């Protein structure tokens, strides 16, 4: 009789302590959500439900996996044999579809063009789909378990077990569906959700975001008057109200047709002798054509086709009044941060980030395939600017960091999201390719080393609950919110605070 294992203790303490850290922090969780209208976001109404979801499989199906593993005996009854196996993959279903939908939620909110934002009752509706789609593709599991007992002895039967295990009537089906199995709680959902986060991260990350140590007015001297002054100076411009656009030149992405053709618009106005334009930029030479023949026209328009320097353009947006920014499209708006944070107040295409940055007291927002509205707007800001424009300038600083901080936090919930899903791949592979080995592959047939393989398995095991354990444990680390929450809960139970 083979009886005990060399590593029962450390699987028995481990689950003990898996239990515990799972079922109090994901209590938590719910705890948080529930106690602090704030914390309702549908973000963390879907980190709720993985909360739920673990809660369950902590309850029902740990203490069943940790006596199976150590006695590899079914001690539960018939109906147990099946409905303990049916909750655990339930779980496991409600856990990757829920990460599928917060990372599908994320990239509308993040990627999309619109960026959409879900509301509450709709994040509860997906919820519900989510556990019962569950319930129903879990539905087979349910009906292949089942229970055998063996009668160990030489003659005479003296005793009895039974064990626990799938019963299938050939050798396609249980390939077919645990090969189901693995593509639909593992393999798609982290294809779908790896790809999500590529573009989630390339947005965030590479494409979106200032250098907030570089564009900033510390690094000018003097009075704004006194650099706008100097910048006309080396121009050969006459003083006047100032407007600049930087970009390339194109038809139907950046939109210096519409700023050239406002500009014609312009030229039969009184108002225009007023105003002075500074474009740079290169592209379609026919584009760069329209703009020579303006800046030769009249002598308050400038056309810069050389490249300038990063400080050079610091100065330009501390020296102008306005930056126009004529995107037909443009969904990061990199051209507003940096003309903001140096108190040049822009006039832009209300498009993607241009519409996100500016605000009705932080610029002018105009239709983005309108000359005449651009016009319009510059005309608008012309009369602005025979006032003090100060307060305006300031405002625009203050929107852009703000902006700023507001990426910054976006960042700090996606970053908290990808480790969620880097430890659920994690703590899911290695029962992912015993399952697929054993059941598709037909491997650990031939008991050469059981007890090798049977270890493989405990130990497989036990790291899917760890995974219920961990994601409180990565919410308080890599979360301010739910970081004092969970104090909140801890002075309330040891100290009795109710804060
Ligand atoms: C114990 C445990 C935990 C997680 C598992 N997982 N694999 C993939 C994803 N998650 C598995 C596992 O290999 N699964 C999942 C469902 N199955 C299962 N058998 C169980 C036995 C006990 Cl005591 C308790 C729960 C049980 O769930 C039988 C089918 C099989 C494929 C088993
Ligand atoms: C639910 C569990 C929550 C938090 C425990 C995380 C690990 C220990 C954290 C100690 C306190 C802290 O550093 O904030
Ligand atoms: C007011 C109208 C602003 C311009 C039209 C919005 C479209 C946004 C976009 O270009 O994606
Ligand atoms: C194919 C699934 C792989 C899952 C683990 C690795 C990726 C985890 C999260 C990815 C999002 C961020 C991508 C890189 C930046
Ligand atoms: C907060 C008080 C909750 C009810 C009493 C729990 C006592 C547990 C303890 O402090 O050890
Ligand atoms: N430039
Ligand atoms: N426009």
């Amino acid at each position: 009789y083979l009886h005990p294992k060399e590593y029962a203790w450390v699987l028995i303490a481990g689950y003990i302590i898996v239990f515990v850290v799972a079922l109090i922090g994901n209590v938590l969780v719910c705890v948080a959500v529930w106690k602090n209208h704030h914390m309702r976001t549908v973000t963390n109404l879907f980190i709720v439900n993985l909360s739920l979801a673990a809660v369950l499989v902590t309850i029902t199906c740990l203490p069943a996996t940790l006596v199976v593993d150590i006695t590899e005996t079914w001690f539960f009854g018939q109906s147990l044999c099946k409905v303990i196996p049916y909750l655990q993959t339930v779980s496991v279903s409600v856990s990757a579809l829920t990460l599928s939908c917060i990372a599908l939620d994320r990239w509308y909110a993040i990627c999309h063009p619109l960026m959409f934002k879900s509301t509450a009752k709709r994040a509860l509706n997906s919820i519900v789909i989510i556990w019962i789609v569950s319930c129903i593709i879990m539905i087979p599991q349910a009906i292949v378990m089942e229970c055998s007992t063996v009668f160990p002895g030489l003659a005479d039967k003296t005793t009895a077990f039974t064990v626990c295990d799938e019963r299938w009537g050939g050798e396609i089906a249980p390939k077919m569906y645990h090969i189901c199995f693995f593509l639909v709680t593992y393999a798609a959902p982290l294809c779908l959700m790896v790809l999500l986060y590529l573009q989630i991260f390339r947005k965030l990350w590479c494409r979106q975001g200032i250098d907030c140590s570089f564009w900033n007015e510390s690094y000018l001297t003097g009075s704004r008057d006194e650099r706008k002054k100097s910048l006309l100076s080396k121009f050969g411009m006459d003083e006047g109200v100032t407007f600049m656009f930087i970009g390339r030149f194109d038809r139907g992405q950046k939109g210096v047709d519409v700023l050239l053709k406002a500009i014609e618009i312009l030229s039969s106005k009184k108002e225009f002798q007023e105003m002075r334009f500074i474009i740079i930029g290169k592209g379609d030479p026919e584009l760069e054509g329209w703009a020579r023949s303006l800046e030769e026209k009249h002598g308050n328009v400038k056309v810069i086709t050389e490249m300038l320097s990063r400080e050079f353009v610091r100065e330009l947006y501390g020296s102008v009044d306005f930056v126009i920014i004529p995107s037909y499209f443009e969904p990061f708006g990199l051209v507003a941060l940096e003309a903001m944070c140096l108190g040049a107040i822009p006039i832009a295409s209300a498009v993607g980030g241009l519409r996100d940055i500016i605000t009705n007291e932080t610029g002018i927002l105009v239709k983005a395939g309108d000359p005449g509205e651009l016009a319009n707007a510059i005309l608008k800001a012309l009369e602005l600017s025979r006032s003090d424009l100060s307060k305006f300038r300031e405002n625009c600083k203050k929107r852009a960091m703000s902006f700023s901080k507001q990426i910054r936090a976006r960042r700090k919930t996606a970053r908290m999201l990808m480790v969620v899903v880097l430890v659920f791949a994690i703590c899911y592979a290695p029962i992912s390719i015993l399952n697929v080995l054993k059941r598709v592959f037909g491997m650990f047939a031939h008991t050469e080393d059981r007890e090798t393989v049977y270890a493989w398995f405990a130990f497989s095991h036990w790291l899917v609950y760890a995974n219920s354990a961990a994601n409180p444990i990565i919410y308080n680390f890599l979360s301010g919110k739910f970081r004092e929450e969970f104090k909140a809960a801890f002075s309330w139970w040891w100290l009795g605070v109710h804060h």
